[PDB]
DNA sequence: CCGACGGCGCATCAGC
DNA sequence: GCTGATGCGCC
DNA sequence: GTCGG
């Protein structure tokens, strides 16, 4: 962390931008910048230099001058002054609130984690859950916790049906040494692209994982995607371990490529390979990578049997997932 | 100057 | 009920 | 906020 104090400034003004503003563009453009610049292998020495990064531009080329001389932004100073912004960059850690909803609440006087606690009932689902795993979820995951919790999620899955494979993915198949969540890819030859021959194949892995008391709450759930909490067994007089966030995404087994490019990230990895892609002339999502006809309307999939051949066709060299965490 | 900036699953709601 | 918009989530 | 043309 040669520039860290210049990557959290650019972080922070990010989070700004999403929550308070609600300025998506600017949101991507800030961590687009702090990602190069969390790269780079020099210590910075102005905002010129930076300003030679791709995504770095004049106006971050001068915040970093300032932070380079003064040690703080005298944006940020207000924005941590602003009690509205504050009170709003906070509920945002609540899952399930957003900036849309975080001002809402605001409006209503809500504003506290003790204001949230007392008003459960003006809540959705995904939010009460959120609220009650506040503390939780903002904690990491420790490697070995994950390679348990790979354990059990493995075996569980095998004994419902051995021809299901799941991988776990996310900044665990990056090589984090710990991760935020753990995410799971699902595959079973009864659902490809071309048919389901089988019913209820994501929600009969859920019920298994409930089952042995893995799985612990449901934020949301369909036939493809379950998004929820589950936490690792403790032995005798063991204190508990923290509750996780788990997401299980199931994918069309002919298409286990583009979905586990996808689901092995990082968020701006994806971002920037999906708009690489497109000045190359393609569009790539979890399921398929195509080609853009003159129009600009996707033309039919292209064979894939690799991650790589993805990386082929959008003329870039390989990069393993250790080297995607952007 | 100015349009584009990644792509999509699930929850919730408005209109019909 | 359905459809489309929007919020919020995931990488 | 930054980039490309
Ligand atoms: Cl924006
Ligand atoms: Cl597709
Ligand atoms: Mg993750
Ligand atoms: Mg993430
Ligand atoms: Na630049
Ligand atoms: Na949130
Ligand atoms: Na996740």
């Amino acid at each position: 962390t040669l520039n860290g104090g210049i990557t959290d400034m650019l972080t922070e003004l990010a989070n700004f931008e999403k929550n308070v503003s609600q300025a998506i563009h600017k949101y991507n453009a800030y961590r687009k910048a702090a990602s190069v610049i969390a790269k780079y292998p020099h210590k910075i020495k102005s905002g010129a230099e930076a300003k030679k990064l791709p995504g770095v531009g004049t106006k971050i080329a001068e915040k970093i001058d300032e932070f380079l001389a003064t040690g703080k932004l005298r944006k940020l100073e207000k924005i941590r002054q602003d009690d509205t912004s504050s009170s709003i960059n906070f509920l945002t850690r609540v899952s399930g609130i957003g900036p849309s909803a975080a001002r809402k609440f605001v409006d209503e006087g809500i504003k506290t984690l003790e204001d949230l606690r007392k008003n459960e009932d003006k809540l959705n689902h995904h939010q009460r859950i959120g609220l009650k795993y506040f503390g939780d979820f903002e904690k990491r995951i420790p490697r070995e916790e994950m390679l348990q919790m790979q354990d059990i999620v493995l075996n569980e899955v095998k004994k419902v049906d051995s021809e299901y494979i799941a991988t776990v993915c996310g900044s665990f198949r990056r090589g984090a040494e710990s991760s935020g969540d753990m995410d799971v890819l699902l595959t079973h030859p009864s659902f490809t692209s071309e048919s389901t021959k089988q019913p209820k194949l994501l929600h009969q892995v859920v019920e298994q994982l409930q089952k042995v008391h893995f799985i612990t709450d449901t934020l949301s759930k369909g036939e493809t995607k379950f998004m929820g909490v589950c936490q690792l067994p403790s032995k005798n007089d063991e204190k508990e371990y923290p509750h996780r966030r788990i997401d299980i995404r199931l994918i069309p087994k002919d298409q286990y490529y583009c979905g586990v490019l996808y689901f092995t990230g990082s968020d701006i990895f994806n971002k920037n390979m999906r708009a690489h892609a497109l000045e190359k002339g393609f569009t790539i999502n979890e399921y398929t990578i195509r080609p853009l006809g003159v129009t600009g309307v996707a033309g039919e999939p292209l064979p894939v049997d690799s991650e790589k051949d993805i990386f082929d066709y959008i003329q870039w060299k390989y990069r393993e997932p250790k080297d995607r965490s952007e």
